């Protein structure tokens, strides 16, 4: 992997592995989401960030502040086949005092064709109290030197699906998968549930018949609260619609506290 | 990745990823087991095998015969850190009419030092009936051309750990993790539970205090029956001692055994 010529974006190639693919011998959306996370990490390391925290500046480490994902939005036109090389380009942008955005473009390394794109919204939070906060001028100044100054968006369109508000699924859900719990492989290097695990859990309540006859085109996921290593989750799904659309909700099995909400768009194969 | 000069083994380098590491920022044993599986696949592809079955020769495809893992044995001296390059060499050997063996050697690409080793036993099974009855004659001649003729073993020592019989854990277990179920990410390209998932499930019943203060050195796992996509598994563990443990995975309902194993851990 490497920073581009101007040092404002980062590119990395990956060979799709045998265990990374589903029934059609192409990479799963969870494999894609792990690769986006990996290229994000390699970009932060290349521009000087420490191994103590992801994209945490010197002032953030001094204040015990971290970046946390608020939303992930991925659109795939073609999933790379087993053995294929996919090239991913990533970059960051400041969004005033709201937080930061990380965008990605996925390409077929042989044809140069764009096969997918993704965007994510990150908010600042105190690591100890879990209280969200706006980005201070000192922090904004320390990371602006690594971001393009003019806007560069993966999703430019005037009213695009990446910024649409997601409603809360009402009981009863059409489909559900109950009692989902993380194992040690679902945790990251800090013993927190990996953000990609939540995508897998959302998709668990999609019926097998949709999975077998449709291709997942778009997934938008809002992150509200964390699943702890000892928590149990229920995944709920209701059809909202050639194309199939679904509304999703992940909540704690006991009290029913929301942890995530999302939408998926699928097209017939 | 590439076949070596003689074409009797295969080597491949991997850069350890951020999501592949645990709390000490080194690769998990499940990441290692996935890499062993990946280098095994790339080796089979490089010597001419097709994409519809792992190491299935022409006669095997005609008879609906597949290779299935009977046992996996892994020993790690040092887990590679996040960002490090690990080089893995793999090769296969025929074991008469019993089945086949696949061995691996893991090395630090910078120092050339051996950091781990693994060995696995594979048996033939009819894919439709699930009957183990495995033969040799035509099949053994079709794959012998890709194996070293003289024995080459990752675990040479006579009466070593990789070939030791594992007893069945007796109730009550000291520790347990109940109601484990696979999700779609646990399945392979054929909608079967990935062999590495079983390693994760075995390790789930090891207490967090052992995981936090010890390093996993050795794991030996016997595969007896598969967990289906709609099955539920209970993971049981009892200390038999360095710390040593005896393991059992069984279906949550009837208690049918799916796996048995042992782990050896050293204090950090
Ligand atoms: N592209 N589809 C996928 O990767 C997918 C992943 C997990 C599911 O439970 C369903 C679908
Ligand atoms: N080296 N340790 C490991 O990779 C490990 C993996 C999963 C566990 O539940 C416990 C330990």
């Amino acid at each position: 992997g490497s920073l581009t010529e101007d040092g404002l974006s980062y590119k990395e190639k990956f060979v799709v592995r045998s265990y990374e693919v589903g029934s059609n011998k192409t990479a799963t959306v969870e494999t894609i989401a792990n690769l986006l996370q990996e290229v994000g990490c390699n970009h932060a390391q290349s521009v000087g960030f420490s191994t103590d925290g992801f994209a945490t500046t010197t002032t953030m480490r001094k204040l015990h502040l971290i970046w946390v994902t608020a939303r992930m939005h991925i659109e795939i036109y073609k999933y790379p086949a087993w053995g294929d090389v996919v090239e991913i380009e990533t970059w960051c942008q400041s969004e005033g005092r709201i937080g930061t955005r990380r965008d990605w473009i996925l390409k077929d390394s042989v044809t140069g064709e764009v096969t997918g794109r993704a965007t994510s919204k990150w908010v600042m939070m105190n690591q100890d109290t879990r209280r969200l906060q706006k980005v201070s001028d000192d922090v904004r100044d320390e990371y602006l030197v690594f971001c393009p100054q003019e806007p560069r968006l993966a999703f430019p369109e005037e009213n695009n699906r990446s910024l649409k508000k997601i409603p809360k699924l009402e009981d009863p859900a059409q489909y559900s998968m109950i009692g989902l719990k993380p194992r040690r492989a679902d945790l990251d290097m800090n013993q927190h549930v990996n953000n990609v695990t939540y995508i897998g859990w959302v998709l668990e309540s999609i019926p097998q018949e949709i999975v077998d006859t449709h291709e997942l085109q778009v997934i938008t996921l809002d992150y509200r609260r964390e699943c702890q290593q000892d928590d149990v989750v229920d995944s709920l799904t209701t059809t909202t619609s050639n194309d199939s659309q679904f509304l999703h909700l992940l909540r704690l099995s006991g009290d029913g506290q929301e942890i995530n909400r999302g939408t998926t768009l699928w097209r017939k194969k």
